[PDB]
């Protein structure tokens, strides 16, 4: 399983990505819910009012029943238009949030894959170091059993070998936790993963930092969220300023009234005083309203929206400083990874030559066995450092493509063509 | 003070636990507040309306006063039943939150206690290493003062001794910060804590990981929070779908009207045109309402609740992946701690033998004084690593009992029976 | 650019500080918005109601138009006074939040400045170590080219030199990331910063911890936020208990009614049955309301507010424990920094003497070249540790002045007088 197939399995079933997709679609249905109250509203009503009279109403009872039909439709209300535009802008913010955690999904599965590969070759280098130290210990024990060296050398070799055994144990644990992190990201357990080439692994210097700064100012998704939040705050200002505005709405009705009377006073001139009525009504009428003075509520809301807009502009400037820091730090990290790859290749070559030299010097009696053992540790530390530098170079390539906001599937396709051969994620 | 007494003092007075208990009881009183609006509501009203007429009402004044008594009781309203069930489910979620930070309190006081003990024996091992290196330096100074060795050996011993002095200083600082963390957790300062046995400290391999996975799927509290959030979201769907429903409510009243008239037009036929009235009324009447079309608000609310339910199911799946990762990582950590305990015991034995060997080789002239000093550092590093491995084994036992959701007081009782002897938390 | 000028540029243009200032001013305008509804409210109204009759109203049409003017002013409403006092307390909480992230701005720019200086002298010490090891390698190569030493020594020196080259690369990267962090804090790129004196750098022991505890109990801003949140919760209790209270409000009006009639039944006795009216009205009337029983809503709100007050008091106690832990940990850190400065000065002196001794012993044939190289590494590690201890002492001075809540500009003025000389933030 190479990186592309891991990402194909991950994007298809990651829970956080689908949760963000659910939030995006909920925001679009909120657009529909905010466009709702500008439409016609129909509602039916009915009543059945028993009544009783007393204290100069004694003997007057009534059973008034009714059944109405309402219709409401606003004619000029600016606040509902403002709420509709605000919901559209909030859905745009939710859409760019979905885009940015698509990017974060790609970055997370890439760093989990490379953490697994780094744990694999750290375990393999620790195993090779343990093998070399055990070979030295076995050779010195064969020397001691014929009486050629003292027991100090085999005891020092035994001590070094036991320390490397403990390091191998904790390296195996780190491998198991790394593959558990990969399972937690993708949802699958992988027996083998494609490893990295080392014989044709070449590094490329990135673009100049000004071109990256211009592309980050054009394309970074956090800066887009900040810009959309700023224009949303300006729309909040407009929403309060249109809270100043008057109102006008239309209302229609259709209702039947079936009032009837009973009681002792209705045994009098109930004809034309309290008589039954089959009355129906068709009503259609406007309604105007104009808030003149509200105690300064709308002015305080305008000033609150202005202070919130100033805060949103400061949020935009903070996000701009953060993205500048991000692209400059990742640029420095890429150059650091290239220089450290070259330095660690040179260090590996020199440490190998030094290990051969100290082995010859120990065989001639210039160096001790402790010299051979710590030369071995320095060599395998240099090898582990070289592997870490390679994986840091690849993850910094992904970080510079994410901070530009252009991280997508084809970058994974490129550094998936970087990978070559299947290595097992669980050796014996 | 052993671990059980520390937990008894901590659970009795920890602020975060009592804050969660306050939130739980607030949720139950919210259940009562949500069952409130289905009950009778009584409210009294009164008026005193002075009036004045003009423009074909000139000469008509009125002083209409009134005093009413209202009663309201809904008959068929499904939304209030939905709100009651939603508040019951929210209180269940608050109850399992109280349960899970009970568990987190137990885990936090356990890890603070073991951090204090680990800082204690790291300080004691650094002190013993400083004592051994000072003994070597004093012996080489006594050798140099009679003119047996060169000044290079005593200068190397002085350099190593000063480095170990600085390490002792920072170890003492780590001990003080650890006991301050314990005071911040429990609220008490402890002069002495019960230390760990080493002569009868035995490790037990945990259960197979499938049994732990089944018990974690049955009992983990985060998975219970996810399940209750999912069925809460399904109840939100039902709440919108019952927002489709019609309504019906009952209303009773009892009011007196004491209208009186005055003015120039009431000097006319105010008898039976504008005459005083002592009128009282007993009213009891129903009210029906049926929303036919609302501009699609209820359909958009249904689709929003469905998208929120899909998001809650994705939250459930993410919590399931997280608890699988947690139990597998803690299982691997337990096995790692057992293997590292065995490896570090072997390393301690071999490093002690190697230190004796290099001391004899230095006394015969095979090794240097630098050999004795770094052999001492490797020995005391192995001792510190063994102590760290023991405490990591105990805290991983607690982590596997917490990730199963079964962590309680009796597990602290067991690994409190593991502890034996009081050691001071502040030596000189 | 010393620390004072960096702070002057930072406080003038930091985005987070201005965002908090915007939130503070928004809270004060919320005070005005909450004092709004106790003032007069004026609102105009108008109608135009076409009507139609049928089913014992057939032949009765009406075109009733109107234009009113409303005035509303509450007389006795305790809930609005409670909301006003609650908004005043919330604005006080926002003000102390603005104060505490003023303090956090000062602490952040101080720690960024000292991180840059620490990265600078770590890079310079690594460069000096690389220079010394290269000098040793060149001297041994000149010895080997005349046939005085073996090739093992120059190969060991080459291996050590390549390892120090890799360390120099990553130190240069750490310097670049530190100056990028400083740019992200202040907004400016600094070519040179004022460095620290070492020839007149003296340390002062802090106050006794009880005086710091009393001053932290009087002046710490998190404890003030906790106290204001607690009295806000008590005001919430009072707000529910005054939700028990009755109500009383005043209402005035002025409206014209211009009803006219048309239809077939108005061709009858429309004179005095359905005749036109120019009717105007001046109305001024009170309104009383008293909630007798609400289904226990107000009692459940009182119990919810009481549980929230208990939770706020537990929050206060947790903040008290946290500030006690903060001042005690920073006190221990200051004493640790003083003791480690003394220990590292002694270690630097002894390591320098030991390096000279092992150089002489290598020249006489007692020590090897590996002895000289790791003596050099221990010396330069001691130098880096001394520099780190000095900067930790200064940042712990700032932490003890921040945890006392008294951190301001003049403390930066004092430890800005500590700084002396401009060093470049980007060497070649």
């Amino acid at each position: 399983e190479n990186l592309m197939q891991v990402y194909q399995q991950a994007r298809l079933s990651n829970p956080e990505l689908r949760k963000s997709a659910a939030d995006r679609d909920a925001a679009f249905e909120k657009i529909n819910e905010a466009r709702s109250p500008l439409l016609p509203q129909l509602g039916l009503g009915a009543d059945y009012t028993y009544s009783n009279g007393y204290r100069d109403a004694n003997g007057i009872n009534s059973n008034a029943t009714s059944a109405s039909l309402q219709l409401t439709q606003s004619i000029f209300d600016m606040s509902k238009w403002r709420a509709l535009t605000l919901q559209e802008k909030a859905a745009g913010i939710q859409d760019v949030t979905y885009q940015t955690d698509q990017q974060t999904l790609i970055l997370n599965t890439a760093t989990a894959y490379f953490n697994v590969l780094n744990a694999i070759d750290v375990l393999s280098y620790t195993q090779a170091q343990k093998e070399a130290i055990y070979r030295q210990l076995d050779q010195t024990t064969q020397r001691f059993n014929v009486g050629l060296v003292a027991i100090t050398d085999v005891q020092n070799a035994r001590a070094q070998y036991d320390t490397v055994l403990a390091n191998e144990v904790t390296a195996r644990n780190n491998l198991d936790n790394a593959v558990e992190q990969l399972r937690q990201i993708t949802g699958n357990y992988y027996p083998e993963l494609a490893a990295l080439n080392v014989e044709n692994f070449k590094t490329d210097k990135p673009q100049p930092v000004n071109a990256l700064l211009k592309e980050a100012e054009k394309r970074n998704l956090s800066l887009l969220q900040a810009r959309l939040s700023q224009d949303l705050a300006r729309e909040q200002i407009r929403q309060a300023q249109d809270g100043h505005l008057p109102t006008l709405d239309l209302t229609a009705s259709t209702g039947i009234s079936d009032t009837s009377y009973s009681g002792s006073k209705t045994r009098g001139a109930a004809g034309t005083q309290y008589d039954d009525s089959n009355m129906g009504q068709n009503k259609v009428g406007l309604s105007f309203s104009l808030p003149i003075y509200q105690g300064g509520m709308v002015n305080s809301q305008v000033k609150q929206a202005q202070y919130n807009f100033v805060g949103a502009s400061e949020q935009l400037e903070s996000a701009h400083r953060s993205v500048v820091q991000t692209v400059r730090s990742s640029f420095n990290n890429i150059n650091a990874s290239i220089s450290s790859i070259n330095a660690y290749k040179q260090a590996v070559v020199s440490a190998q030559s030094s290990l051969d030299a100290m082995e010859a010097g120990y065989s001639v009696g210039t160096r001790t066995i402790v010299d051979v053992l710590d030369a071995t540790t320095t060599l395998y530390n240099a090898k582990q450092e070289l592997a870490n530098a390679r994986y840091n170079y690849l993850i910094n390539q992904l970080n510079i493509k994410s901070a530009l906001g252009t991280l997508n599937e084809q970058d994974l396709l490129a550094l998936n063509n970087a990978l070559s051969k299947p290595v097992s994620t669980n050796p014996e």
